Formats: C-alpha cells, structure tokens, sequence
C-alpha cells in the first residue's frame, strides 16, 4: 500500500552493503522494497531524487496507489537506520547485525541489478527453467563477454536468495523494465543485459496465449475477429470467452508482455485449461507456420486436434499461394518452378 | 383553437424581447404561442404578413381549425400588449416584469429558431439523448464551421425549457419543418441548420415504420408489392392493418415523416407492439442488407424470426443477384468474374500478422479504453 | 432574403476599406454581405453595374429569391453609410470606428477575392487541412511565380476569419466560382488563382460521388449504362436512389461540382453512409484502375467488397483489353506483342543490386526519415 | 558483422522502389508475408540509427534486438540458397534442418530463374545468333 523511500548521502557504500546482505542471503519482507529503490536511483537515476520523482513508473503504481514517502538518513554507516517500523523486523535487525556491516567486497548496483535481471523470464515459469536458462544466460553474456559476475553470485543457493526475492518484490521488477523498454537510450553493459532480458522476458508464460494471439485474433475495425478455424462454432463459447478476457487484458495496458509477472486479474482469467482446444489449434498452426512453440501442454485428447491443425493449415498454405502467385508478376514457367519449389520444400 | 396573429412593426425589437424571455427561462403555453409565430414572420417570412397569410400549409393549418385573427399593435416597448389571455394573462405579466424588458442580444430570430431546430429530430426520444444529439450538433456544426451559439445557449436549463417548449406547440414545429422541405434553404446559415434539422427529422422514431415500406413493400416498375416474407399468412393481419395504417398515414401528404411529432390518427396505429412480428423482419432484412439500425431490440418471443430470416435474406441475396447474372446482358468471362465477385464480397477470411497483431490489439483495446473512458 | 446592391462611385476607395475591415479582423454576417459583392463589381465586373445586373447567374440567383435593390450613395469616407442593418447596425458601427477608416493597402479587390479563393476547394474538410492546402498554395503559386501575398495575409487569425467568412456567404462563393468556369480567366494573375481555385473546387468532398458516375455508369456511344457490379441486385436500391439523387443533382446545371458547398437538396441525399456499399466499389475499381483516392476509408462490414472486386476488375482488365485485341483491326504479330505488353504492364518482378540496395534503403529510409521529421 | 544474415536478406529480398523497397519474386509468396511485413517494420526502424547500420550489432540499439534469424526463420533460408545461386557464398548455415528443404530449392528455382532470365534476355542484345548458341552452351557448360 504505502512504501517508504530513502534519502541517503553516500549511495555506493549503502547500496553494496545491501547486496552484501544478499551475499549473506538474509531475507527481507518490506525492507528490501525500500532498499532496491536506491539501486536504480544509483544506477538508472544517479541519486537524483527529482528524476526518481518524475518517473512514470512511480506515477504508474501510484496510479495503482502504491504511494511513497521520503526518509532522510545522513548517518549512513549501517543498514540498521533503515527500519522505522518493525512489525516483524526484530529478526531483520539481528540479521543485519549477523552480517558484516563494515566489511565490504566488490559490487555495484547496476552490477547487481543486471544480476537481478537474470532471473526475470523464468521466475513465474519454474526454478528448473530458471536453473537452465540463467546458467546459460551466464554463458551467453560470457560468450559475448558482456559482463562478468563472481562465481559466488553463480551459486545456486545464491540464486535461491534472489529467486525467492523477485517472486515477492514485484515493485522493483516494473522499475527494471521501465528502464528496460521505455527509457532505452543507455549504453551500460549492465543495462545491455537488462534491456536484452526485457526482450527475453516478453510474454513468458503467456506464450501459450501469445501464440493464440498470433493466430486467432484477426484485426478488424470493430475489434479483432476470428481465424478461419476459429469461425467454427466448436470453439465459439471458447473464443467469445477468450474475447472477453482479452478485452479485460489490455486495461492493464502496455505491460501485457509482463502480465504473468504482474499477475493481475486477467492472468487468473487466462489459462490453457480455460482454452483447451485453442492452443491445440494454435500449436498445430504454429508448426504449420513454423513458429516452433516450445512444449506441448495439453492432454492427449487434443493431439488429434493438434495434429490436423498443422495439416489443413498447410492445406491452407497449399491453397493460398497456389491461388495467390497467379496474379503476381513473373513468368509462368517460374510459376511452375515456384509450384515445384513450394512442393519440394515440403517434400 | 384560433390563435391571434399580431400585426405590428419593429419586429427586430419584438424578436429580441422574445429572446429575452427564454434566456430568462420564463415558460408560457398561452402567450409564447403567438410570440414564436412572429419569429417565422420576421426571419423566415421577412416580415411579410401576406406571405405569412398566403402559405398553403397555413391554409392546411387553418383548414383544420387553427385559425388566425389580426391584432393591430403599436406600443413596442415590451411584449405585454401582446397577450391573448385575460384570465392568466396577469400571471404572464408578473413573469415578464421580473425579467428585463429593455435588453437586446446578439442573436436574431433566425438563430433561435435554428437553435430550436436542434431539438427537432429527437423529440420523441427523451430529454437526454436529444440534448446529447444537440451537444453533438453543437460540435457537428462546428465541424461544418457554420453559425455558432452563445454560451448562454449552452446552458442546461435554457435548453431544457426549449425541449419542453417544442413539446408544447404543434404549430411552431409544423411551420419550422415547412421552412425546410418546401422552400429551398441553405441560403442562410440559420436556415441551413434548419435544412440539416429537417433532413434529420425525416421519420424520427419511425425507421421501424419507414423501413417496412422500404422492405415489405417491394418496389418494382409497376408499383409496390409483397416481399417473400410478406407473402405468408403467418403475419397477415399485421400487414393489412399496417397498409390501412399506411392509408391513414399517406393521406396527409408530405408530413408523414413528421406524423410522430405532428400528432395524427395513424401514428396511434403505428406502434412496434402493434406489429411485433414485422419489426424484427425488416430488422433481419436490413442487417442482412447492411442497413442495420442501432439501439433497437427484439421481442423475447421474436428472436426466432430475426436470425433465420437474416440468413434467408442472404440466401435470397445468394439467389437473386446470381439469378441477375444470366438475366441481364453479359457474357461468360463477366459472369464467372461476378460469381467470384459475389464470393469476393463474401469474405470468409482475413490474413493478419502475428507480432504486429500483438501490438495491434494492444493498441486496439487501448483504443477501446480511450473511447469508453 | 433580398440583399441591397450599392450604387456608388470611387470603388477603389471602397474596396480598400473592405480590406481594412478584415485585416483588422472584424466579423459581420449582415454588413459584409453587400461589401464583398462590391469586390465582384469593382474587380471582376470592372465597376459596371449593368454587367453585374445582366448576369444570368444573378438571374439564376434572383430567380431563386436572393434579390437586389439599388442604393444611391455618395459619402465616400467610410463604410458606415453602407449598412443594411438598423437593429445591430449600431453594433456594426462600434466595430468599424475601432479600426482606421483612413488607410489603404497595396492589395486590390482582385487579390483578396483570389486570396479568398484559396479557401474554396477544401471548405467542407475543416479549418486545418484547408489552411494547410492554403499553406501549400502559398508555395504552389510561388512555384507558379504568380501573384504574391502580404505577410499580414499569412496571419492565422486573419485567415481563420476568412474560412469562417466563406462559411457564411452562399452568394460570394457562388459568384466567385461563376467567375471561374463561365468567363475565360487566367488573363489576370488574380483571376488565374481563381481559375486554379475553381478547377480544384470541382467536386470537393465529392470524388466519392463523382467517381461513381464515372465508374458505375458505363460510358458508351449510346449513353451511360450499368457497370458489371451495378448489374446485381445486391446493391440495387442504393443505385436507383443515387440516380434519383443524381436526378436531383443534375437539374441544377453546371454547379453540381459545387452543390456540396452551395447547399441544395440532393447533396443531403448524397452521403457515403447513405451509399455504404457503393463507396468501396468504385474505390476498389479506381485503385485497380490506378485512379485511387487517398485518405478515404472502408466500412468495417465492407472490407469484403473492396479487395475481391479490385481483383475482379483486374480480371475484367484481364478480360476486356484481351477481348479488345481480336475485336479491333490488327494482326498476329501486333496481338502477340500486345499480349506480352499486357503482361509487360503486369510487372511481377524487379531486379535490383545487392550492395547498392544496401546503401539505397539506407538512403531511402533516411529519405523517409527526412520527409517525416 | 553478425548482421550478415540480415545483410544477405538485404541483398536479395528488398527490391528498390519509389514507395520503399519491395519483395523478391519468392518474397511475393504469402508464406512469408507476415515475416516480410514484420521484416519491413524492423528495417523501417533500422536506418533511424542511420549510416552506421554496418556496425549496429556493435552499436546494439533497439533494432538489433528486433532482428534475429530466429525472427525470420525462413527468410535467410530463402536467402542462403539464393546466395549460393548467385554465388554469394554466405559463411555457415544457421538454421534447423526444417529449413534445409527450403535452403535447397532456394538455390534451385533461383538458378531456374537464372536459366529463364538470360535465355530470354540475351535475345535482344547485340550479337550473332551462333554466338548466342555459344553463350547458350556456355551458360549450360558453366553449370554442367
């Protein structure tokens, strides 16, 4: 509801020792909410309170109502001046005492925020996918050599420090992508992971629906309309229900590629169990378009649908360009080439 | 019954004090009768008493019982010598003295009649959606860039009087619509709004009725005849009564698009509940013909007859325009194309993108979110 | 109704004070009626009262009800003896005395009418895109190198008056367009802009309507007849009403390209929503004929009829001009070439470079980036 | 560098016209319509960055993220065949074996285009018709 923000003098000593506590791996419930605000304030906003104040992301969740208040700290020598309300935080002040408040290692905010951004696309998906991807995202950003982290940060237990953290703190996650997709002109190798991670994280878990977005919705002035297979009354009650949830969906607006991390109402109003034939339509059409959706996520009831949804759509791809290319400008022998070429490419 | 006509000069003074009445918002059902008739005289009839007198619609008016009688007046300082009431005419003078008898406005008789003409094509709808359409036509005629209004005429209780005021007078509706269709208009920006208003007032609240003659009666080169759904007996006694309602309707000449407002006998027989089968039938036709009407509803027993006849008409649209092909002068290349063109009209497919359609419906629902809020 | 004509000499003094009015920006709907009529008299009619009087369009004007009456005037110091209003004519004099009655400009009556002629071919569009087209025609006639304007005429609120001013007067549009087509023009650089304006004002906002007669009516050596899409009954009652709209349209003679501006009866029946099927049909034709119109949209139920009839017309373009070959006098070498020429017209191929096309679209999108910003 | 996949598609698919570049003859197939319209839009965003498009994969602005061969999984497979058909010799095959059937024939019918073109083209050019039959043989002998 209400989330306090802090006012410090030295960013870097305070911000890194926060990370040292996450290098210690101690948990926080409302404390890390105010803490990670200073990290983008250090990295993306350079300590500028006004630039943080004029941020549209701040206006976005105060548009949801998540308001703020400044806390002036000038005795910056610790993290134990950042708890004005306790409410469970007696353990928090002990864990701050349990970690070295005065012994520092190598860190930076954007170094950690890029490290924080690693866990984004597979958080809501699954830890095993978060295990496979991020370790390969360690590989890919090492194959480019874009940024290098300590191997202590490569600890799978240290992954659990963040994986539990990012599942709780959503407030921080919108700030990364507001830095990511909205105000993108930067050149930080930290942010270069982050902005690429935004592209990595689009429609994650909504990808089932986003495939149905690709194939069924057919854009018209009076709203999108049906696919030719979606004109079958078999799925009429589905696609009208699918219309209504989608009508609710972009009320949340631009951040629909990140709704499964936003997790508002339409996310609950959208599951493949709610649309058990539609993805099975879409998954076949995906391979028929060569769209290559990962994983089959339905029962074997729908595989018979999932088979032919490739097939007749390929028969649509048969019937279309057999009719289409006749009007286009070429030789008719080149047509018979391209008739053969379209036959040879599918054997 | 008989409403007195006022013979008086300095009508430019007179019409401004009539503007001084309804800007103050004083309401009359007796004195404002003859007052607004002067606005037709000064603006539309240009002050000519004879042109007012020689109007055949006034002869159509006095031929029914609404007669006139000349009043010589010369005391132009106030509208209080102009009162046809003796009983409540004292109560009229109490309201007139409260508002200033000594002011003029930057509006003429022409603006305020055209301002009243705004209220015409939605009178049977209600207070709100008429004034909403007025609030449309304030900005619609702004898109026309035509004659603009005082912000004192943007007042609610100002305009609420006028919708009530046009609910009162049978006559001042009937002459103002006669200004539209009969003489050619648009020569004045006031009269153009009137000419816009009359064209919008054609069959207001009556497109239920008006499309039936368009659709049940079948226009051919020998008259009007039965529709294929009209040829059944399943509706029969509705339609013959409706033609009897039409026979009561068409006897009045050109004012059949106004008989809803201009209360006559046949419009009482003209009710959607009185023809509950037919109302969805032409609705099923015109939607299949693309001429569909918004905001109209179907009887709960009657949703049966809407959807199938809609398809059946499209089957007639499949039948007739295909039967049109071998009928008229053409050839085999032309026909086979127009068969395909008949099927090209029958789009059963769009082809879209994938990744733009992501952002499209993202914008399109955002477009819907911007239109609604 | 009747607008007074002013018999007065020293019109060179008169027209400059009319320029002094609208450069100051004072607005009238009563006094500026007869004022701009003098500009036709002094510039176009060369001061000749009889040539003004003997004009058949004025006889077409006075034949409808807009009559004239001669006013002897000799007090040329100011336009304040020239006022046809007695009621608000005092409020006219308050606006006239505020601006200087004692200045002249380097513009004549001829420039300002032609400056007003700029506002003509986009009047039904709106304030902006007309004035944008005016801001085009400022530089377009600069590319012509023709008559140039004061920078005081480049003022916005100066020009905003005039678009509102031409929204007012039915008459001063009607005479200024009569100067274009009827007498031969271009002899004066003022009248050439007028001659440019009238040619652009042909069917302004009406190429929806105008192309339909071009495309639905089929021009042959025995009249105009049905298009192959017009031969179906699927649209039928639109087109017969449209010819009835055309019968209401063509009765006015030469002013049918101006009936949108010059408000008449048929243009009320002339609406794209009133013919929603046909509007995409000729759009599908003319785009297939390459005569496509920009900025025009399709009904949401109507995108079906656009694309297939577009192909179907090209199939007719495949059919007819191939049927043209064996029809007319030619031979086998000629035909086989023109078959190939029919296919040479049907480019289904470009061949480009590789490494220049790199820099080409690098420049071409940079060209697009330079055009847009 | 790294845009060379796209730069090959730049070479073969974009066909320069006044109203923007247009399709290749194989790109007129509606198979890739949703691809090439999407490929149009990213390319429309691309030269907003301007002259340094040969170095965008080292610039790494937005269109670099908006351009991968995974986004265009048939288009390079079209282009790679046409590359060898033009002899353009692109290094490496960077798609799945789904596309090799496309990557095969994209050489083939384009060579059939190279068959059909100069068999029609050279007829109007200025030479002896025996020299034509030489060059007909020469174009046949050069491909065996």
């Amino acid at each position: 509801r209400v989330i306090p923000v802090y006012q410090v003098n030295n960013l870097e000593e305070i911000c890194q020792l926060i990370i040292q506590a996450f290098e210690a791996g101690v948990d926080f419930q409302e404390s890390a909410d105010s803490f990670l605000l200073m990290l983008c304030l250090h990295h993306a906003y350079q300590g500028d309170y006004k630039l943080f104040l004029e941020s549209g992301a701040v206006k976005y969740l105060e548009g949801h109502g998540f308001r703020f208040e400044v806390k002036k700290r000038d005795g910056v020598k610790r993290l134990e001046e950042l708890l004005p309300a306790v409410s469970s935080g007696k353990n928090i002040k002990r864990t701050l005492a349990a970690m070295p408040e005065e012994e520092t290692t190598e860190a930076n905010a954007g170094q950690f925020l890029s490290f924080a951004s690693l866990f984004l696309p597979k958080l809501v998906v699954g830890e095993k996918a978060c295990l496979e991807k991020v370790q390969r995202q360690i590989q890919v950003h090492a194959e480019q050599g874009l940024i290098q982290y300590p191997t202590a940060w490569q600890s799978v237990g240290h992954m659990m420090v963040i994986f539990r953290l990012m599942r709780t703190n959503f407030l921080i996650k919108f700030l990364l992508i507001h830095q990511g997709m909205h105000m993108v002109a930067g050149h930080d190798a930290n942010d270069a992971v982050i902005s690429n991670s935004v592209a990595q994280a689009r429609f994650s878990g909504l990808l089932i629906v986003k495939t149905v977005l690709d194939h069924i919705l057919q854009k018209t002035e009076r709203g999108v309309r049906l696919h030719p297979l979606a004109r079958t009354a078999k799925v009429k009650n589905e696609v009208n229900s699918f219309k209504a949830a989608l009508s609710s969906l972009a009320k949340h607006g631009e951040y629909a590629p990140f709704a499964r991390l936003l997790n508002l109402s339409g996310v609950n109003n959208l599951e493949h169990g709610l649309f058990p034939q539609l993805s099975a339509i879409a998954l076949g059409v995906a391979t028929a378009h060569g769209s290559t959706l990962a994983g089959v996520n339905v029962g074997e009831q729908y595989q018979q649908l999932r088979e032919a949804a490739t097939e007749a759509e390929k028969q649509l791809q048969q019937y279309a360009e057999s009719r289409e290319l006749d009007h286009l400008g070429l030789d008719d022998q080149e047509k018979k080439i391209l008739m053969n070429f379209h036959q040879k490419k599918n054997e």
